[PDB]
C-alpha cells in the first residue's frame, strides 16, 4: 500500500526478453496459422465470432511501439491468440493441434525465462 512496497524486481530486460520469446514462437514450424491477422473478409464467421483477434505480427507491432505496460499484458495477448484458436478450430484438426503445441511451447519459454 502507500509507502509499503515489496522489494523491486529488475524489469529492465523484460522488453528485450519478450521480443526474444516472440521471435522463437514466430520461427516455430507450427507458427503459420498465427503469423498474420486472420483475413476477416475471406474467413466466414471469424469477424462475428472472435471478438478480439490477435496474431504474432500484431503483437510485434504493439511490443515495438510501447503498447504493453508490462510483462503480463504481453502474456495475455499471446494467450489470446491460442484462446481464439481453440474457440474457432476443432481440437482434431491441423490448426487445432498447432494451437495446442504453440501454447505449450510458449508457457515453457515463459516459465524458463521469468519464473
Ligand atoms: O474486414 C472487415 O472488417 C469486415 C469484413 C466483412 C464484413 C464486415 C462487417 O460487415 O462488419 N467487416
Ligand atoms: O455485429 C453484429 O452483427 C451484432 C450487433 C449487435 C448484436 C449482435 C448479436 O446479437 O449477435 N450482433
Amino acid at each position: 500500500s502507500m509507502s509499503v512496497k515489496k522489494p523491486k524486481r529488475d524489469d529492465s530486460k523484460d522488453l528485450a526478453l519478450c521480443s526474444m520469446i516472440l521471435t522463437e514462437m514466430e520461427t516455430h514450424e507450427d507458427a503459420w496459422p498465427f503469423l498474420l491477422p486472420v483475413n476477416l473478409k475471406l474467413v466466414p464467421g471469424y469477424k462475428k465470432v472472435i471478438k478480439k483477434p490477435m496474431d504474432f505480427s500484431t503483437i510485434r507491432e504493439k511490443l515495438s511501439s510501447g503498447q504493453y505496460p508490462n510483462l503480463e499484458t504481453f502474456a495475455l495477448d499471446v494467450r489470446l491468440v491460442f484462446d481464439n484458436c481453440e474457440t474457432f478450430n476443432e481440437d482434431d484438426s491441423d490448426i487445432g493441434r498447432a494451437g495446442h503445441n504453440m501454447r505449450k511451447y510458449f508457457e515453457k519459454k515463459w516459465t524458463d525465462t521469468f519464473k
